[PDB]
């Protein structure tokens, strides 16, 4: 087995196919299946598995009103196939309540966080065991991507924050080789605050697409340099941005250098990918709630500032139903890389009271340079149908 | 791995031996299985391996009542070994509400069609990847084969079709190649409505056996030819037809040519295969309800119009059982290609109102060039055990 | 991979030693497993695997009470590495109410026999695919050995009977190549009745000991010569006889060659192997029925008539614990063959009506040339802690 | 595959980092999960795996309350890989109520006690079959380590038990190769009672921390010489001792050759390591009981007699959650050997009487070079929310 290089052209994308949904909260009303959050996609050269966080605990289990509490030491990184639900069968393949993971092509990284707030311990754990660990550098909940990390020529990267989630903080970027962390950055450039970083590699380097908790509603960039380790950052130039809560499309601003402030504090995970001039993107339907998805692409929604012409829009999930985070991860074809990405659903609390879980399922589409027609794909478990 | 040219004769049989049964609906009442419809059966180069189509449910479950809507975006292919019943740790493996899967010799390619009627979507996944995706071009329910797709030398084809199941409909013919479509044919010759074509290479080319909705019941012929991308199109000649519903063997009629306007409309998924001047079928024993299954050879059943002068009848489930779909495979063999084909055990409603979903199990049965005695091998469920 | 010989000689065993249990009926308590009986073991090169006839349904399930009936059509072959129980994710590997498998070096081998009682379909799956089929030559309950069949140089060997179950009856020898009968020889020599073989390997040729259901408490042996298809047949010398019923040791008597005429009227599955003049040898301890369970090594009981000094005695299960069927099975080691044996712990209906089911359990034991103790490996489940 | 020789240098470590987790409580309130006690973990080459005494039960079973009674023959040794809970599809591996297993570079050697008390059998089991068993030398709980054992360059070596559990036993080191007993060497030096040894590769030979059950709370060493077969014995050192129970730290003592005489009666299953003249240790929190667990490095630990001065302390469990046993595994990375232990979180009986029965999960933590925080990770489930 060789590394990957991830040293081939960006498909050309028309828009985004159906690739995969694992109707997770309507099948914990039939069976045993693990509370989850912030799942995400990765793949190996052959095959993509579907993450999670879990929460120590199935759905139809008293112990699933545990999710009310924060960062539980009982969280653990699920891993399956993708499109199998996270049964009984599924392995924990680390103790994290944040985490990032991916494959080099000879081998996964898992990188898991867990611990006491203040003092966090992140785990890398290369190949089946355990390589490197580090602390909390600003004591103050020490976190990671909630997606797949990067590696290019046996070189991963993965972005980590320690510190305030509504003021300054601590962006540093680490370079990890076979679970060896030979070298970290720290973030530089215009971006003022980044969490839940959604990377894609964009040879010969990453880029990252975030979520600024802080100023801004425009999403921060961050360029990772993987010759040299150098770091540069801004935010994404479309006039129509990726965050939630933000302003409406009339009101809504991006300068491509700093936070807008508007409606800038608290966030969601999305993300973002360039081509050439242009930005392909997605987001909640709605500007406050995290309801609905919808992608589309932005002309000049790379490079021209506040840039609202759009087209190729298409629906994923519809307004009248959850979503949650969602990420990018890459996939290598024949001729080029492709971009996929994935929807939390988020089912249960806080929108929804008659349970006192929260929980998700997932749906994933991919880039296609071919045609599609229109749908949603929502969680479609019926509420009342449910074990409390 | 090489790819697949199936290039040897196809074995000379005497009849069908039993093969696999899943026993899904029994299990249902005392375990977590998945509701499904619409299943088949396909085979990479060493194993066999059941597919069905998802309700995003499990059985003993208050969302299975969900099968009364047609086409929800939560159903997905499942895909387990032949004799796994479809269990909580079975794969879905794409967002499918009709879907096709054949193996090429080096890796699967999945069709799965998901969306709004008007407006669907055709992902075509190859070796764990989106590749390709097609739209609706007649905005009236895309649909597929819902059974195997066939593969000559890299080059898989599969029957779709777009436009009315009640009067002339858009049926195209498309070739791909490791998930890429390289060409799109249209159906020409005499068919005059195509539905959910059963196919197998017969080398150099390709043959389906299909349902025709409109005007017949006699079965529509299409064959395809891989060279040159041509297509032609007829009725199976034996004036035992093999459609449900259809005139009793007495006043049933095929000319080969034409749909036979005899209890045309409506109709079920199912199979035939020619040897030589002859025809081996499968269908419901009763004319007019999907009930019972039977195969037999027709003598001259290929070649002559009409001809009604039958041998090797096995009964596969007697008249007192509710079958369903059927559907053709091929297995490569040491010398030769056999035909296997399997048919779907439909329980619940409409038949069976006691309980308010539908689901199946299935039983599977072989080309023998042996010998083989009788027997009835039903879904085997007792209605009033199974949850509601 | 290279075709089984077993061209080494049998292990010197000193008595067996605890190597496998599966607890399936304590876990249907609290889990969804298969209802089974009839199961053996059979080893590919690599690990064991476990086997057994489902009665298409799981315990904890309305359809359990189905077990009243022979042969249903719903029973299906079951497979699991040794030590699985077998829960909603076992493969049933055929349609069967009667099976032998083995694995010849390359590829498993499946004898599945279903159907009409008057009629029934013996079918022969290799290497994934049907290669071969059957049907009843007397019209009377085709049926295998219920253990593994044996190859040698890519021949496999297995002994089928039809006809009566209580006088003569209709018994032949099949000769396997790749899944394809290539010689039936028909039972010779002195055995008068043949019933469920539990056959060895016994370079060049395979020895099997079997079941009298009509006139014989001492056990039949087929002996079968790999070479040249011929089969001879008598009986187990020893005085210590091996089926159930039998007479007490103390009235109990064999010549060899003619069943005893001593309670020879029905049976039960079991084995013996011989090492020189010696017999090792399993069976129930109690002489009427299937309770208890105990192994030892009669002295001069292959080559003596009427031996009755026993040494080495083992209890496997005591007489307060219901068994079963028993076969053998053979494993290869470094420079020797071992044999094992497992033992069906036979729970539930006609013994123990408190439940409405049949079902089983196993403990398997191997041969030792080292030192051991002594116990006792009873099924242990708690007949009221189950649904009825 | 070649053999293990596991000849590089320890990993230098400055504490531990969180590997694993298993949740198997909190899952059993909701979903069918394996009844065990001593746990364990081993890994092969690529991956690691969990390890457990099943009681031949699920917890949400009526066959729970199974675990009052020592020693059941249903005891059966489960094996998953490592964060996989023990759920119906786990293998048992063998039949043992005491066990232990180890990979030597190309194959699994397991060892598994079982039957009576006073005449034990122990089975040897080694790329899946039975190679060797070892009876009973002193008629009294023949038993081993129920941890990893140790091979080197194809020999593998085990530490057994005989006798009383509260005076003078018979220990004895066992050498295996390819699970064959090739050599037996009695415990020789000045350890006085040895139970459950903690063993390590220390190469050229293997290292053993152990329980002292008779009159130590110091825990006993055992070296282990792999080239002539020759034992050691003596005790750990440090003035901070490993047993519970044990005195406070202000008057507990060790002179590194006889059992302290402090509390020494019973005890817990434990670890340590030298690394120089400094040891790295784990234990219990409390002093009497099985509650918490803490790690730490002793300075002069291993060479200085009753060395008190500790660094880099950890918590593992806080003092306010139940633990249990604990054992060393030993991990290969690229240049140093790695050095982890598990920590088992009993519930239920004696401690939490709402139930009857008694059950663990686990947690992990491997050796780091790296830093790391704080936290604590104990079972995590409700009592009050179990099924009783
Ligand atoms: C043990 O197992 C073995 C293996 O399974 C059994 O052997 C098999 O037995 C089968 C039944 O006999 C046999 O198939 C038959 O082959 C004959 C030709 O030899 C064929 O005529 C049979 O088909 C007729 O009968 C079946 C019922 O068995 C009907 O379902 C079918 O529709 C056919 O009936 C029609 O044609 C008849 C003859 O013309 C008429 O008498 C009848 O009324 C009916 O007429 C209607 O349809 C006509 C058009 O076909 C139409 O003109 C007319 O107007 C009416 O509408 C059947 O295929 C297998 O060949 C044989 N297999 C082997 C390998 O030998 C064996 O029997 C079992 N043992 C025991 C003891 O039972
Ligand atoms: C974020 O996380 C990091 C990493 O986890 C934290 O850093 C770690 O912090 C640890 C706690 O400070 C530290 O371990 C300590 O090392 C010192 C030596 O530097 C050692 O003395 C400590 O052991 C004592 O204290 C612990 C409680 O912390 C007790 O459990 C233990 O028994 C020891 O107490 C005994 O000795 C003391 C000194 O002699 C006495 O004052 C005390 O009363 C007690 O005496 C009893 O025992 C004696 C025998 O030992 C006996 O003579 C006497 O009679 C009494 O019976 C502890 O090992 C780690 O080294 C450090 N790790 C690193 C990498 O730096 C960090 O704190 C976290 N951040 C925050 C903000 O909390
Ligand atoms: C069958 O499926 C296909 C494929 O999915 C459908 O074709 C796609 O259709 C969508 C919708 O028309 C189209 O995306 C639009 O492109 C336009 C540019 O040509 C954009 O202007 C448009 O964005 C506006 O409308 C959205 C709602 O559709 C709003 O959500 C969005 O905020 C934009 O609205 C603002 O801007 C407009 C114009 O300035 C203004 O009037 C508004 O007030 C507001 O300020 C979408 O991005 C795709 O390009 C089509 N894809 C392809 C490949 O052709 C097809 O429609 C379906 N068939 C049927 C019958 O429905
Ligand atoms: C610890 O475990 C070891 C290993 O399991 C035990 O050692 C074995 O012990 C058994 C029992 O003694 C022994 O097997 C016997 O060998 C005798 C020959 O030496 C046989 O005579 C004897 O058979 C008779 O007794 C059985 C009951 O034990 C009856 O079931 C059986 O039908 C026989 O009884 C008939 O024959 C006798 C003699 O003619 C007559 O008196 C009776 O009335 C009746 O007609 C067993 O086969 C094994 O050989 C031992 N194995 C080894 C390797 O040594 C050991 O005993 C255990 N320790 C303790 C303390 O129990
Ligand atoms: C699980 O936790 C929830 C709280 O998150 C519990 O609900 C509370 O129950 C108490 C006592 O019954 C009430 O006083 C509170 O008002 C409830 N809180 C909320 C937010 O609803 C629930 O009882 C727990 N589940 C179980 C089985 O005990
Ligand atoms: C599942 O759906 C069916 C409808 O498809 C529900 O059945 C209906 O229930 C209502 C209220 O009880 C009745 O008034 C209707 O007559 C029923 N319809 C039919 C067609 O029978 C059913 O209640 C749903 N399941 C659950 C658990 O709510
Ligand atoms: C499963 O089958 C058993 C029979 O094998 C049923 O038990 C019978 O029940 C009927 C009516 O209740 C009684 O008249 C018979 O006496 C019973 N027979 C025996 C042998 O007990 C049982 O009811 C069936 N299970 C279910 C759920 O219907
Ligand atoms: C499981 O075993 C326990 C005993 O170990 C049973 O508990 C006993 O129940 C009886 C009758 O109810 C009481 O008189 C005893 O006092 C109980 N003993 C203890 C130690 O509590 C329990 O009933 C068993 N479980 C089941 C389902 O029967
Ligand atoms: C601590 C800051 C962080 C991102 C802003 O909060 C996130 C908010 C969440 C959210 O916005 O849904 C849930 C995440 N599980 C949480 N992350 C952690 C590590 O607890
Ligand atoms: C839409 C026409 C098509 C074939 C006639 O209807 C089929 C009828 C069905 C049937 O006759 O059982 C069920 C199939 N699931 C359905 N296919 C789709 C795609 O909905
Ligand atoms: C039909 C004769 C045969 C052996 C004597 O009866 C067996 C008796 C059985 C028994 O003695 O337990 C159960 C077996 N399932 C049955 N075999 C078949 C094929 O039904
Ligand atoms: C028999 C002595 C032995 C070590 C002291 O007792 C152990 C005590 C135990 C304990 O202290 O938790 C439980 C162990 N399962 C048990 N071992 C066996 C084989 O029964
Ligand atoms: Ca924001
Ligand atoms: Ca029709
Ligand atoms: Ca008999
Ligand atoms: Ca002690």
């Amino acid at each position: 087995v060789e590394y990957r290089n991830w040293s081939k052209p960006q498909c050309q994308i028309t828009g985004f196919a159906p690739f995969s949904k694992d109707n997770s909260i309507r099948l914990s009303a039939g069976g045993d299946i693990w509370v989850t959050r912030e799942p995400y996609v990765s793949c190996d050269p052959g095959k993509c598995y579907q993450f999670a966080l879990g929460q120590g605990t199935t759905l139809d289990n008293k112990h699933s009103n545990d999710t009310v509490h924060d960062r539980i030491p009982h969280r653990t990184l699920l891993m399956n196939e993708l499109g199998v639900p996270f049964h009984l069968g599924t392995r924990q393949v680390c103790i994290a309540w944040s985490s990032s993971s991916c494959h080099d092509g000879k081998a996964w990284l898992h990188v898991c966080i867990t611990g006491d707030d203040k003092n966090a311990t992140a785990s890398f754990i290369y190949d089946g065991r355990l390589v490197d660990s580090i602390g909390s550098w600003s004591q103050n909940i020490l976190r990671t991507q909630e997606s797949e990390c990067v590696c290019i020529n046996g070189t991963c990267t993965v972005v980590m924050t320690d510190g305030s989630a509504s003021g300054r903080a601590d962006t540093r970027i680490l370079f990890i080789e076979e679970g060896k962390i030979v070298h970290i950055s720290p973030l530089s450039g215009s971006a003022q605050h980044i969490e839940e970083c959604s990377c894609y590699p964009r040879y010969p380097g990453v880029r990252c697409i975030c979520r600024d908790n802080w100023k801004g509603s425009n999403r921060p960039v961050v360029d990772i340099n993987m010759e040299d380790y150098s770091i540069d950052s801004s935010y994404v130039c479309s006039g129509l941005v990726g965050d939630t809560p933000r302003n409406d499309d009339s009101s809504s601003n991006s300068n491509c250098r700093n936070p807008n402030n508007e409606r800038g504090t608290q966030g969601v995970k999305g993300w973002a990918f360039d081509n050439g001039n242009d930005l392909w993107m997605g987001r909640t339907i709605s500007k406050e709630s995290r309801s609905g998805y919808e992608t589309f692409k932005v002309i000049g929604g790379w490079s021209t500032p506040n840039s609202k012409s759009q087209v190729n829009r298409q629906v994923i999930v519809d307004n009248n139903n959850w979503s949650g985070y969602s990420g990018i991860f890459s996939v290598e074809g024949k001729s080029c890389i492709n971009r996929c990405f994935y929807v939390e659903l988020i089912r249960g609390r806080p929108q929804e009271t008659r349970v006192w879980w929260t929980s998700n399922s997932i749906v994933v589409f991919c880039g296609t340079s071919g045609t599609y027609g229109t749908g949603s794909w929502p969680d479609g478990a019926n509420i009342n149908f449910m074990p409390i």
